[PDB]
Order: structure tokens, then sequence, then C-alpha cells
């Protein structure tokens, strides 16, 4: 498993560019999950069973 | 598994632009979930039973 | 395992711009989660069962 | 050259606002201007010799 | 040369606001300009020779 | 050259205000200028020989 020469660009993120302006926002929670803004998850691997990986606004409720 | 001389891009995320001007939001939530926003999820591996990779907004209820 | 002459780039994040301007937000929470704000989670590996890697906003009640 | 979700105004003008509540007025001339009102002049290029652009309130003689 | 996200104003007014409550007003005029009221210019080029470019209330005479 | 997310205001103009409750005001005038009210003048290239501009309340004579 090798790399001679090259470039190797794996789970990555860039340039994620955002704006705003004037924006007004109201929220309200009660027990759940709110997610309002930027959010970059890069990984590689995950390994392992029943896992959750980058998870984002998970409500898990469970008996 | 070898490369020799390239540009190898897996799993990458770029030029995510986003913009927003004069937005007015308002948002309420009793026990779920809610996403409003910019998410970038780049992985290049999940392994594993029974998983959950890269949720958004996921509500598990289970019994 | 080896790499000759090369550039590696395996689970990384940048350039994450963001500009925000005469934003107003009200928020109220009771019990759950509220994530508003810039996250950036860059990992190589996550190992083991009944794992959470890069959660986010991750309301988690179980019985 | 490239723009992405750029913005670019050359010589605009926009987001003016003017309230009044029980304003009142009165006026009398005689042979000479007056601007009472909102006014709003957007001009990207004038040229000339003696040129006149965005004139307002005027008066001119001889 | 490339913009991303950007946002590029040459020669721009925005965002004025005027609120006005309960205001009284008189005028009188004889022959020459009064200039009451909100005004916004806005010009990116300009040329000429004995030019008069975004004049309010001028009066020229001779 | 490259803009992200910048932004690039030359010669502008921008988050003016004016508040004014139960204000009263009264104006007389003979063959002059009178400027009471809110002005925005914004230019990015003004040429000439002799030239007259963003000129406000402006009296010329010979």
């Amino acid at each position: 498993v090798l790399y001679v020469g090259s470039k190797t660009k794996e789970g990555v993120v860039h340039d994620v560019t955002t704006v705003a302006e004037k924006t007004k926002e109201q929220v309200t929670n009660v027990g759940g999950a709110v997610v309002t803004g930027v959010t970059a998850v890069a990984q590689k691997t995950v390994e392992g069973a029943g896992s959750i990986a980058a998870a984002t606004g998970f409500v898990k409720k469970d008996q």
C-alpha cells in the first residue's frame, strides 16, 4: 500500500464559505435538537458495530 | 495498491458557497430535530453493522 | 505501508470562512440541544463498538 | 476573472426610508426652486463640457 | 482575479433613514433655492470642463 | 488577486439616520440658498477644469 509521487486528498473539506447579512432569527426548543450553523465534519475512518459517526440534530429516544 | 504519479481526491467537499441576505427566520421545536444551516460531511470509510453514518435531522424513537 | 514522495492530506478542514453582519438572534432552550455556530471536526480514525464520533446537537434520552 | 456569489454595485442607491407622522407643512414661492421631497439619483457616467448633472433646486440666470 | 462571496460597491448610497413625528414647517421664498428634503446622489464618474455635478440648492447668476 | 468574503467600498455613504420629534421650523429667503435637509453624495471620480462637484448651498455671482 504505497504512493510513489502524488497528491492524495482523502476526507477533506475546504472553501466552505458562508456569508450572512441582516439575518434575524428566533428559536425555541423543548427537549429536541436544533442545529442552525456551519458544520464541517471530515473523517477518514469509523469502525465499530452499532456506531453513529458524524450525527447532527440526532434525537435518540430509546426503550 | 499503489498510485505512481497522480492527483487522488476521495471523499472531499469544496467551494460550498452559501450567501444569505435579509433572511428572517422563526423556528419552534418540541422533541424532534430541526437542521437549518450549512453542513459538510466528508468521509472516506464507515465500517460496522447497524451503523448510522452522516445522519442529519434523525429522530430515532425505538422500542 | 509507505509514501515515497508525495503530499498526503487526510481528514483535514480549511478555508472555512464564515462572515456575519447585523445578525440579530434569540434562542430559548429547555432540556434539549441547540448548536448555532461554526464547528470543524477533523478526525482520522475512531474505533470501537457503540461509539459516537463527532456528534453535534445530540439529544440522547435512553431507557 | 470569475465572480462566484458576488454582488457588484457601481453607482446605485438603495434602502432609503422616510417615515413621517402628523407632519404639517406650508410653502410659498416666487420664481425660485423649492425641493421638499425625496430624491435618489444614481448615474454611472456623465460627460460633456459645461455639463450639469444631478442638479436639485438649481437656479440659473444672466 | 476571482471574487467569491464578495461585495463591491463603488459609488453607492444606502441604508439611509429619516424618521419624523409631529413636525411643523413653514417656508417662504423669493427667487432662490430651498432644499428641505432627503437627497441621495451616487455618481461613479463625471467629466467635463467647468462641470457642475451633484449640485443642491445652487444659485448661479451674472 | 482574489477576494474571498471581502467587502470593498470605494466612495460610498451608508447607515445614516436622522430622527426628529416635535420639531418646529420656519424659513424666509431672498435670492440665496438654504439647505435644511439630509444630503448624501457619493462620487467615485470627478474631473475637469474649474469644476464644481458636490456643491450644497452654493451661490455664484459676478
